[PDB]
């Protein structure tokens, strides 16, 4: 059948077409009814994240297109299935950045579910319907109660939407490995999109923070807009070898092949490097450090609803957002550009209610 | 020069050039017995992958002559003045390092084999800056620290392999809650490190799946050795099926080899223990990494303290090392021999009886 066709609700957002050009374009398809567990969502804003760049430049070999990508939805719930009590009609949600799991494993079962193996994510796959899912560049979505979040009343919309794929994967790799206990000298590689939500979660942990990155340039942004009690650049071998063994543990949330050996060194006895980000090419894992000094890899994927919930209240209570510039729909492809070259400081937020236009 | 450099004559067999990794007989001289030191007149000696891949030139930083070998159980013949805990004439066996600095967080509490300034077996400097020399030889001298009491139940040439191998593997386990039933535990390479974990886990009560790329080791695993099952590491049916049935695995490889797969077998949340040190390194795919919630952990050896409990363990659980005896002067054929992975499981050279004066 034909998008539009094949389900009885009627929706619109912007979709990648031609997956050879990662254009996105206005387009219309539809979402299937209120199910008795289903929320439907009317979308506010919509983060942008490095997994839409990548879907964008054709690199995900699985997903279906067209493509409607977006996967840090805020929104309003306009109707809830039978079933549903939790959230009521006109309420502030989110959606987390999955949709669905196998419902059956361990996982699952101890709400440990976004490390299921059949965990269906934001867009680009099929639900347990068949159908491939359409993302947050839309106006309305509808999603399973389990995969709904409370938005707290007192945290920005828009600035809050990049936590719930950036946020928790940060802030679940941080209290899952105890990253978050104030004496901590935490390292933080790469500040993106990712690595700024990490240090501002750490310093409301209580936590001391040195940046680790290339670019120079980002010294000011760091410590006085960030907060970050240091600053490493690495190219300087003087700075290097100070400050080896001197780290408890580093978060690493580098999308690009980079060496791993130096932030080894840079750990202490039995410390641990915490890979977030999700790297094109293999890395090469120098066994004599890892060996002699007992440390630990440790990868990390976003966290569980029960998490999500919980560090959406956290936000609010300690006003964490991103910095975020809210843009209309039409400057996604724009944006895509500035976010290859990694031009943004530091999340756009698509404002989906005022700028996208029905037909 | 080497025989003058200390008071005291010893004489081994030792690798003159580095370039062809040939050991042969080798004059030298050890220091005099310090206040905390004890001689030990040496009796076996274990050959491990580490003397191997020292003798074939691929550690930049070893100096040569290189007298190798460092799981040795020996005699203690003569103590310093202030060493209590020995008695001249007992068994007592050496940790696989000689030395730390005694100062750092690892050092003051009794995790010593962490330390950034460990002192390895041989080939680097001890604390007067003598390259220290190895167990290929008749006598040694050691700080009473890194000395331990050996089991009188235990024997002399199967337990010494524990002192490098078995403490490795015992260490590994114990720190990361290997040692208590209900893990389902995958060790891959059952080489003289893998078979001993087999043993040590079947002690604990822990199920064991041997995985290995040799399939002729299935008899010896399950019937010998007591594995609960065996995994062929390139029968992808058998790996397909395998996957998220792991706990935990400990990574005894030496060479180079594929982690991916590794990955797969096991569950989200699982540890893959690297004990193995690769001269080259290894490839690190992140997506199985991540979207798991996987660990990858490296483990040397054990302290000294973990040392002395392993050797007790083992006396009460009467575990030993499967072992051949030779005598010193097969050691560079032995060498070629676990080149090839040609043993079951472990060489042990008899020093007392094989090494000739001078
Ligand atoms: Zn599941
Ligand atoms: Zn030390």
């Amino acid at each position: 059948k034909s998008p539009e066709e094949e389900h009885p609700v009627k929706a619109y957002g912007w979709a990648v077409k031609d997956r050879t050009t990662g254009i996105l374009s206005p387009f219309k398809f539809s979402r299937r009814a209120t199910g008795d567990n289903d929320i439907r969502i009317k979308i506010l804003y919509c983060g942008i994240c490095h997994t839409d760049l990548t879907s964008v430049k054709n690199e995900y070999e699985f997903l279906s297109y067209p493509l409607v990508p977006g996967m840090e939805i805020v929104g309003i719930a306009t109707e809830v299935g039978s079933k549903v009590t939790k959230i009521k009609v006109g309420e502030k949600v989110a959606v987390a950045a999955y949709l669905g799991t196998c419902g059956k494993c361990y996982n699952c079962v101890n709400d440990l579910e976004n490390y299921c193996p059949e965990v269906i994510i934001g867009y680009g796959t099929p639900y347990h319907d068949g159908t491939i899912n359409y993302g947050g560049l839309s106006n309305e979505t509808v999603v399973n109660e389990r995969f709904v979040l409370r938005f707290p009343e007192k945290l920005s919309p828009a600035g809050g939407a990049p936590l719930l794929s950036a946020g928790i994967t940060a802030y679940s790799a941080m209290r899952n490995h105890g990253l978050d206990k104030p004496g901590i000298h935490l390292g933080v590689v790469g500040l993106g999109g990712l690595g700024h939500l990490a240090v501002k979660f750490a310093k409301a942990f209580g936590v001391r923070v040195t940046v680790i990155s290339t670019t120079p340039s980002k010294k000011d942004e760091a410590i006085n807009n960030l907060g970050a009690d240091a600053f490493l650049f690495s190219r300087d071998d003087k700075q290097m070898r100070a400050a080896i063994g001197t780290f408890d543990a580093i978060i690493d949330t580098l999308a690009v092949v980079h060496p791993i050996a130096p932030l080894l060194d840079l750990l202490r006895s039995h410390g641990k490097l915490v890979l977030v980000g999700a790297p094109s090419k293999p890395l090469e894992l120098p066994t004599i450090p890892l060996l002699s000094g007992g440390k630990s890899l440790i990868g990390s994927a976003a966290g569980n609803v029960k998490q999500t919930q919980e560090m959406l209240d956290f936000a609010a209570e300690h006003d964490i957002t991103a910095n975020i510039e809210v843009i209309p729909i039409d400057y996604i492809n724009t944006a895509m550009e500035r976010l290859d070259k990694g031009d943004i400081r530091f999340r756009f937020v698509v404002d989906i209610e005022n700028t996208l236009t029905p037909p």
